């Protein structure tokens, strides 16, 4: 089947362009939605950094004029981009490999531009869209509504959220001297374009860890946590009725019943939720993966010392206390109504509300993606 895609600028003045980029269902061929409603399946270019040969910028009707409504074909790994004023320069690399705007890299053609995107996937099973602040918040927050079986709505960042986030993070940086302010991205004019999560600022330095921003943010805290659980159990409720597993630190290995082992994490690990003890590994049993998720989340939320049993029994009010925490997540959460701010933010105490920015429907009829308010 196909879904109807509605692109809408609710209030921003002037012209906003949307791009819809994805991997075609089955073929895996990068596809872009075109302004005319057709799909542009690029061929592999003759060189890297080959400008997208077709203009796939979809011009949005003016603020309030209603949506651009096209047919959304099924595609995965898909994005709806929005960009204000300008268009976005997409390139092609041999493959074809779409060169997506790199929100976090300053050399990027689009870096100085005001642009955002949300991720979605539309396959025969469901349209699954995701508002997510794991990586960045921008000056062009996206909201969505998915109409199918049910109506699902994800509230955007409110107007001005990215400025608030940038200011809070700069304030944080003033207090702790950590590079939170460097997560902020602004053009020559002064307006905040985006703020990126620490991992996106840290990954350029992954090859040179001794210069990585934030590298020692969590180091002291991690040592305190590892020391705590040398002498007392860490109980992680796997939830879903799977029960808790009790863990202890032996040397630098946090070991849970079931022999699930977690080496001592680094600030990098906590931020990426994907290195050190939080490195994904298909060999990991479900229990290990559940443990992994909850331990990463608990470190990000800085509840490892305060809550030897988690996530059940903790609440959001326990998160992000003290000087050393994932202030990106704290600040994003402060400044956003819904949506995750770090990779294991989906870890939530039972009975706490789902705060994912996800919208999914098994029979999507219209996927309204909007900027403005
Ligand atoms: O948000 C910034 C990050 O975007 C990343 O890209 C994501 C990612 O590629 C994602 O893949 C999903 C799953 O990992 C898996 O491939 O299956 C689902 C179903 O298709 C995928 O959606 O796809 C989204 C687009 O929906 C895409 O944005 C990376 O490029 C990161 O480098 C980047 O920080
Ligand atoms: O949030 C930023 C991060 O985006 C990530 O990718 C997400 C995610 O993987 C998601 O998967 C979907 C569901 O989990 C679902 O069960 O299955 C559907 C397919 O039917 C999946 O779509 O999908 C969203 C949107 O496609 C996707 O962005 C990561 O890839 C990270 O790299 C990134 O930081």
């Amino acid at each position: 089947a196909t879904c109807e895609l509605a692109l809408e600028n609710k209030s921003l003045p002037g012209t906003v362009h949307a791009y819809v980029t994805g991997h075609e269902q089955g073929t895996d061929r990068w596809v872009l939605l075109r302004p005319d409603g057709s799909v542009y399946r690029p061929d592999s270019p003759g060189a890297p950094q080959t400008p997208l040969p077709v203009d796939c910028a979809i011009p949005l009707k003016g603020a309030g004029a209603g949506p651009v409504v096209m047919t959304l074909p099924q595609m995965y790994g898909a994005r709806v981009y929005f960009v204000r004023d300008d268009k976005l320069d997409f390139y092609l690399n041999p493959g074809p490999s779409l060169v997506e705007p790199a929100f976090a890299t300053p050399t990027d053609p689009n870096y100085g531009r005001t642009w955002s995107f949300c991720e979605f996937t539309f396959n025969p099973q469901q349209l699954y869209a995701n508002i997510s602040y794991v990586d960045l918040v921008t000056a062009l927050p996206i909201g969505l509504t998915l109409e199918g079986d049910s109506t699902h709505t994800v509230a955007p960042l409110p107007d001005g959220a990215v400025q608030r986030i940038a200011d809070d993070l700069t304030a944080q940086a003033a207090s702790d001297g950590q590079p939170w302010d460097k997560l902020v991205t602004r053009g020559s004019d002064g307006q905040v374009l985006r703020v990126v999560s620490p991992q996106n600022l840290m990954a350029p330095f992954f090859d040179r860890p001794d210069q990585m921003p934030f590298r020692d943010l969590f180091t002291a805290q991690i040592d305190e946590v590892w020391e705590k659980y040398r002498s007392t159990d860490l109980r992680i409720d796997l939830q879903g009725g799977r029960g808790t597993l009790s863990g202890r630190v032996s040397g630098d290995t946090l070991t849970f019943e079931g022999g699930h082992t977690f080496v001592k994490p680094t600030s990098k690990d906590i931020f990426t939720c994907n290195h050190g003890p939080f490195a994904n590994d298909p060999a990991d049993s479900d229990d290990k993966k559940a443990l992994l998720a909850r331990i990463a989340a608990g470190f990000n939320r800085s509840i490892m010392l305060s809550h030897p049993q988690q996530p059940n029994g903790t609440t959001v009010a326990d998160y992000y206390k003290g000087g050393v925490t994932n202030h990106w997540s704290r600040v994003v959460h402060a400044n956003s109504p819904i949506g995750y701010a770090f990779p294991y933010d989906d870890v939530r105490p039972d009975g706490e509300p789902d705060v994912s920015g996800a919208a999914h429907d098994g029979n999507p009829r219209r996927f309204t993606v909007s900027v403005g308010s």
